[PDB]
């Protein structure tokens, strides 16, 4: 997160972080067994951490689990980003508690001007690398389709959204990918991509959840 500040241990209690000998993306805990990331953070050997704040240090509250199954969404397009989706099925459920809670998914799609909170253990620099120890935070409205557009010419499709400043200095950037974007407590989005991070006039672009509820659900009741 590049313009954030540290959310505080276990603020966020439904972000978790996908490890493969490192932190590599984020993710969001809808249920004791499911969790969704994004497709393009897919790998095997992942283990799932939840009740992280600092990634390098047990401090108390975190459960790892190895994921079970992760579920890239059947029309992902990597050249795209169309689609970036998956779900990942723990191999046990987690204990949840106020520390570690799951988080509701929409039921309707969130208007531009709306606030979300997205968090992560990405980059904070936007010219070089600096990834933090601590969960980072940062609060960013969800900006208007025209906008988006004007500022991705054909590369937004109706499964993405804009969210960010346009001014630059706050966005999310890599290491944030897969995790939340939460608006009036509701998962709406995914941190997909963007160019670069915090550049003046280039948001971050995020996967449109609400478009997926019915799909979630499908897949979760089948598995
Ligand atoms: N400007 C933004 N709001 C933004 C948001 C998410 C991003 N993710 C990335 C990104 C860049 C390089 C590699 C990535 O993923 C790989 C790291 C782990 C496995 C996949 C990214 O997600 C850039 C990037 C930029
Ligand atoms: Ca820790």
């Amino acid at each position: 997160i590049v313009g954030g500040y540290t959310c505080g241990a276990n603020t966020v209690p439904y972000q978790v972080s996908l490890n493969s000998g490192y932190h590599f993306c984020g993710g969001s805990l809808i249920n004791s067994q499911w969790v969704v990331s994004a497709a393009h953070c897919y790998k095997s050997g992942i283990q799932v951490r939840l009740g992280e704040d600092n990634i390098n240090v047990v401090e108390g509250n975190e459960q790892f689990i190895s994921a079970s199954k992760s579920i890239v969404h059947p029309s992902y397009n990597s050249n795209t980003l169309n689609n970036d989706i998956m779900l990942i099925k723990l191999k046990s459920a987690a204990s949840l508690n106020s520390r570690v809670a799951s988080i509701s998914l929409p039921t309707s799609c969130a208007s531009a001007g709306t606030q979300c909170l997205i968090s992560g253990w990405g980059n904070t620099k936007s010219s070089g690398t600096s990834y933090p120890d601590v969960l980072k935070c940062l609060k960013a409205p969800i900006l208007s389709d025209s906008s988006c557009k004007s500022a991705y010419p054909g590369q937004i499709t109706s499964n993405m959204f804009c969210a960010g400043y346009l001014e630059g200095g706050k966005d999310s950037c890599q290491g944030d990918s897969g995790g939340p974007v939460v608006c009036s407590g509701k998962l709406q989005g995914i941190v997909s991509w963007g160019s670069g991070c915090a550049q003046k006039n280039k948001p971050g672009v995020y996967t449109k959840v609400c478009n997926y509820v019915s799909w979630i659900k499908q897949t979760i009741a089948s598995n």
